[PDB]
């Protein structure tokens, strides 16, 4: 519905299932930059820096990195994870986060970290917006 004011995103995780060899680590880094620039600007800052940024495959590590995120980083606010694609990692993600560990997660497809756009930044911006607000 409306855009919440009083959002600041300083602990967040980047959990990347798409290979490294197609969203390499210069891709990660451009993307955040992108992602707190404009959150900056709209008023829900997410920090530069990820307390965690790891490659994963398979639904399978899903359950595994969620639960190691959630023992290892106190405050633990939002994990983003990147999809290669339509993939049953997106249900896994969902199952674990939302029915499971009550963890708040936002996907992003691989095309929209390679290269962004203001306007997929934005839609990313609206979407996590309305989770934490
Ligand atoms: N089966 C699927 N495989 C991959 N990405 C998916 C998917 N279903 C959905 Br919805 N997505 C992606 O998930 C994004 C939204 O994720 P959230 O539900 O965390 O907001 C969409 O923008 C879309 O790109």
């Amino acid at each position: 519905k409306q855009f919440h004011t009083g959002i600041e995103i300083k602990v967040w995780a980047i959990a990347c299932f798409a290979p490294q060899r197609q969203c390499t680590e210069v891709h990660l880094k451009s993307f955040t930059e992108q992602l707190r620039k404009i959150s900056r600007d709209a008023g829900m800052p997410i920090q530069g820096q990820p307390c965690f940024c790891k490659y994963a495959q398979g639904a399978d590590s899903v359950e595994p990195m969620f639960r190691h995120l959630k023992n290892t980083y106190a405050g633990l606010q939002l994990v983003v994870v990147i999809l290669p694609g339509k993939t049953p990692v997106y249900a896994e993600v969902k199952r674990v986060g939302d029915t499971v560990l009550g963890m708040a997660t936002q996907c992003v497809q691989m095309k929209n970290v390679q290269r962004t756009t203001p306007q997929t930044l934005s839609n990313l911006c609206l979407k996590i917006n309305v989770k934490l607000g």
